[PDB]
């Protein structure tokens, strides 16, 4: 079972997941990692791991579309069972949600369909909700639309600043991710008429519950 | 519990609503009906039923907006807890979504997103579809674009035609509308952050499930 991960940054959630193969929680394997900044830190941690890595900056190519389509030509070079989003800051063209529909996940730093887009801590903070998390969900063309799988709930309190509680999502993320991926390894995790599925039984909107 | 029903036709949804009320399957009363067409034989329905009945053309007005004003001002002399568009062949102004947000509700004769508008069966039989049905949804100003609350799909076998399938979606809207009516009057059925919610719990984009 082959994965790819895409990321933008530290990569603490790609870590996860590449924890999660080698005790075989998750019966496959990170077989690249590509980011769309030369600086990301996950790139190291894939380097030390003996994972090779990619990077396709945006400035090197003249549109969205010509910028996808090597990313498409590269990330299958090594035939990815599933690719995976891991604080990936870059949107996808519909091409290339086209291109890897039901295989594409990602994970969405907020309560689904609650903040899509970025920021997602600070407005849950800034809104006063008394309730925060995270989400991994099938990636569709809509900006955080998509089927969502699992998320992880967390308890904001008085106190608690931005980097508090993102602490406290990460922690989770860090669960629920490697996990999602894991069922998707044995197939039992599968996505069509737009809904996500475990074990052959349809999730809620707001993933299994 | 006050239902005040819109209509342009026929009127065989409305003859459901006032039978499902008349059963106390619906635990309210249809207090008026109201017509854009003086032809619409659901007004007769509604007459013979000992329910009041109101027409409002649209050539008496000169400009949609001064229509829909006169519109809420007699559909509010019923003091309705929700108004419901049973065959109204009339797109309404966002002032009224606007008054009755979260209270405005449409049947529409296909499987939402699928086929928004008109002709829907014609489009299912030609675009060959295997599948067609109903939805019963929120009105919001999107045309067919609000939440969907419920839908009742069809099998399309070669040899149906486009009545045949018409009158077999009919009689699936006959048994979903008055159903999600007793959901809303019985306080179980709401609408906020523009979703559908039933017994408390988020429904998905293709209603309950
Ligand atoms: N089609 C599709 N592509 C996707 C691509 C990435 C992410 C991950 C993530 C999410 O899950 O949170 C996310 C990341 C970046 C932006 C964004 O708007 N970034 C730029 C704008 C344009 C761009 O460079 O792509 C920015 O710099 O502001 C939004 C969401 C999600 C999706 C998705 O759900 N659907
Ligand atoms: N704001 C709003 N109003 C609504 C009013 C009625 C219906 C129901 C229905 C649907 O669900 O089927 C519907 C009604 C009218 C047309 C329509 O196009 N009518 C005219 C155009 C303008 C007019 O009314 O003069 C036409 O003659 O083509 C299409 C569909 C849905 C909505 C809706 O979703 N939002
Ligand atoms: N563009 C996707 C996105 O919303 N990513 C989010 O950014 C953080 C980065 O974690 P990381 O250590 O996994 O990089 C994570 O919390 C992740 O959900
Ligand atoms: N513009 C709304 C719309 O498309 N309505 C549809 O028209 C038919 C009229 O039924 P009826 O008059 O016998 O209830 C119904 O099938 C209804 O879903």
């Amino acid at each position: 079972m082959n994965i790819v991960v895409l990321i933008s940054g530290n990569g603490s959630n790609l870590q996860a997941i590449i924890d999660a193969c080698k005790t075989n929680k998750i019966k496959g394997t990170v077989r690249a990692v590509f980011s769309n900044k030369a600086d990301a830190f996950g790139l190291e941690r894939a380097r030390q791991a003996g994972i090779a890595t990619h990077t396709l900056i945006a400035s090197a190519f003249d549109s969205r579309e010509a910028y996808d389509r090597e990313l498409i030509h590269e990330i299958d070079m090594y035939a990815p069972d599933v690719v995976v989003l891991a604080g990936f800051m870059r949107i996808l063209s519909p091409a290339f949600v086209s291109h890897y529909a039901g295989r594409l996940l990602n994970i969405h730093p907020s309560l689904l369909p609650k903040y899509p887009g970025l920021h997602t801590h600070r407005q849950a903070l800034e809104n006063g909700d008394e309730e925060h998390g995270t989400s991994v969900h099938f990636v569709t063309d809509e900006l955080d639309g998509g089927p969502v799988i699992l998320q992880a709930k967390v308890p904001v309190f008085a106190g608690d600043s931005e980097d508090d509680i993102t602490a406290r999502v990460q922690t989770q993320e860090h669960a629920i991710y490697p996990l999602v991926i894991s069922w998707f390894a044995d197939g039992r995790l599968k996505m069509h008429e737009n809904a996500a599925w475990l074990d052959g039984q349809r999730l809620p909107p707001q993933g299994y519950a």
